[PDB]
């Protein structure tokens, strides 16, 4: 940076604080990652100065010749990476990606089937305080009370009874592989559309380490950030027959002018995802997640579903008589960043919780391998089993600093 | 840039093309502007790596200490600049800013009164192909057929007959000052809320060159870009009593995690707007718009409302038997960027139009004064009155290059 330190010292000081914070702490929030320096440079570009209302070739304003190339590059790389027939890279967020699809297929008050929020489902999948649960009639399917894997018979039963117009699959906190083939099999039985929100698993789908939902779902939504390691934003993937309708749901549907500088960064992020080292990176993420899972059990922690198939894991803290809130607070004191998260059939409210959510996507970007996975797990054990001891927390504090150089 | 040229040559080449395009052309689209190098650096920051779901102090995740400072700086500067009691700087766009307010005050199918789209109103003010016109029952008020100024008696008549729950004031293409006091007087009579969408005039409100809608409106929405010369995004301003409800309409209402790097740039943009030279800049914008308006009439062009009170003007092209589409196309050939725009009571469809929309915000940033306003107007006259002559267009092409160095 050059012009910000001089122009706005207060803002630059806070950014430099945040930059050092990202280095000093161990980032274990499953939705967090670190983007490349090339991705950031694209967001700091002059492409913010251009209104590009519409789509490449079909713009409502002139002078879009080169931002069209950018959006095309973003759309073509997305289709190459995921094997989709159509792509829309204009969604401002994953929430706006979901909103647009809902706007396409559903009318106000329509019944939609989604994953239980206490079981793994996202806010945009039918929360009574979110637009989705207010705009539409949302019903829930759950996971098995003891195996914590999606009960696909329950998904079929809920679909056949509630007769939804849409079925949403995918989660914010689900450690296992989602069977999209069985979701389509259920959707075809009740004559409903299928939408997959791969936001958390998108990078793992790109590297072929998680089954691709594209050939099963009518609509596929995702965030460009998280495991895809791209800028903060959204994307919609669909078959050719929904292409025009999905585009119209973004503009002039729910949005105005797109963020061309962010779309530029999406194109950079997709280009980086197509390369071989990203597929090697994403394998290490899952390898690190499996290693962390095994090591936490070795420390005496119960895990939701008894492990992980993807990038994230949930710790059932009830054995140690701890709440997610307590765990989040105490780990923040040593430099480990987690978020409290409801476990399936949680006795505690969503604001207190009985579990914590941990992902390996961010730390794996920093170069964390199998060795440090065991150390992170050792520190978490030291902290949570010795909450009252400041001796342990100071020891843990030093062991966090040893890992982060 | 350093890492993008090496990482993604295709994307960097298109960005460099766009950077040179922004320099080479004369940007006269009223919604366009050029942000400072400090604003861009804030968007190219690591603040994209942080999830900040919630609000400063009341976050759903830890490690937000410094992004809270950023959001607070953005919120406090906004309140200083506009005299508002509360600010929300999380809206991804002006469209999402409007959407959130509608989500707060209205239930599905509620009657809303807004400005006619053919008269100046925005897409988000009740288009039957936009969410606003589908989600809500939108009725329209118009301008005077010969004066092109808002018919405030028509606004009262439409309000008393249709009994709206909300009244929206402000426009995308309205060259005159909007009387917010009379809009509130009408809203109080019918017991309706008042919302002002100052997106186009926000910078002029900041410099005190346009009446502030804050003490008249219950809700004030705006884009952070355009005349405010900030990053691409949205903002909501309201009184203290709506603060909690407006915040809940953004999250967990219509959005997820905010764009902290864009909020950082908003804070930079507001900081730049509080300084004296911005108030001097914004006066030159209006001065340039008045000078361009007078000069275009001197060339024989009819203007909507017979001039301008703000940053933008509309040319009624019917005298020269030209459509907006034809004018937009031919000016693109010489290097002048405009957009076709429906004039009030336009015989031509919104896709062909009878007028063009011109703003001075962008060129004034580049250093354009009164002298070059007369030259721009001279070139526009040369082009549009000699459409068939390539001799004139080549002459015009050279005169565009003389202005842009
Ligand atoms: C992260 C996520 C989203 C969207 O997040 P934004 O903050 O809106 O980008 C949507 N659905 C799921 C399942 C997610 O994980
Ligand atoms: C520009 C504008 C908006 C929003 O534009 P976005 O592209 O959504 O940022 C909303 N209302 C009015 C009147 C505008 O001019």
């Amino acid at each position: 940076m050059k012009y910000l330190p001089q122009q706005d010292p207060q803002v630059f000081a806070a950014i430099e604080q945040e930059r050092k914070r990202q280095h000093a702490k161990i980032e274990l929030i499953a939705s967090e990652n670190f983007v490349s320096r090339a991705v950031m440079e694209a967001q700091g570009s002059v492409l913010t100065n251009k209104y590009a209302e519409g789509y490449p070739g079909r713009r409502y304003a002139g002078g879009c010749e080169y931002v069209d190339i950018v959006e095309e590059l973003a759309r073509e790389r997305a289709k190459q990476l995921f094997g989709a027939e159509h792509a829309n890279v204009q969604p401002h967020s994953g929430a706006q990606a979901n909103m647009a699809v809902y706007f396409t297929v559903l009318e106000h008050g329509d019944t939609v089937l989604g994953m239980n929020l206490s079981h793994g489902g996202h806010l945009t999948h039918g929360s009574p305080v979110n637009f989705s649960g207010v705009q539409y009639n949302f019903v829930a399917y759950g996971v098995d009370p003891e195996t914590h894997v999606i009960d696909y018979d329950d998904v079929r039963e809920k679909a056949r009874l509630h007769r939804p117009k849409l079925i949403v699959a995918a989660a914010s906190a689900y450690p296992r592989i989602i069977d999209f083939a069985k979701f389509r099999e259920i959707a075809d039985e009740v004559g409903a559309y299928l939408m997959v929100d791969m936001a958390h698993i998108a990078g793992l789908v790109a590297a072929g380490l998680h089954p691709n939902p594209v050939p099963y779902a009518h609509f596929v939504t995702t965030t460009t950030h998280k495991t895809l390691r791209g800028p903060r934003g959204g994307m919609i993937l669909c078959q050719e027959q929904f292409a025009k309708q999905i585009d119209k749901a973004i503009f002039p549907g729910i949005q105005g002018g797109p963020l061309m500088h962010v779309i530029a960064a999406k194109a950079v992020a997709f280009g980086e995802a197509l390369q071989d080292d990203f597929k090697a990176y994403a394998k290490r993420v899952v390898d690190n997640a499996k290693r962390l899972a095994s090591a936490l059990q070795n420390e005496g922690f119960t895990l939701v579903s008894g492990g992980t198939d993807n990038h994230l894991l949930l710790v059932d803290l009830r054995p140690q008589q701890l709440t997610g809130k307590t765990a989040e607070k105490v780990l923040d004191e040593v430099g480990i960043t987690v978020n409290k998260n409801t476990i399936p059939y949680d006795p505690e409210s969503p604001f207190v919780t009985s579990g914590i959510r941990i992902g390996t996507a961010a730390v794996t970007t920093r170069g964390f391998g199998l060795e440090e996975m065991d150390e992170i797990a050792a520190i978490i054990g030291l902290v949570l089993k010795n909450v009252g001891s400041e001796q342990a927390l100071e020891e843990a504090r030093q062991r966090v600093a040893a890992l982060t150089d």
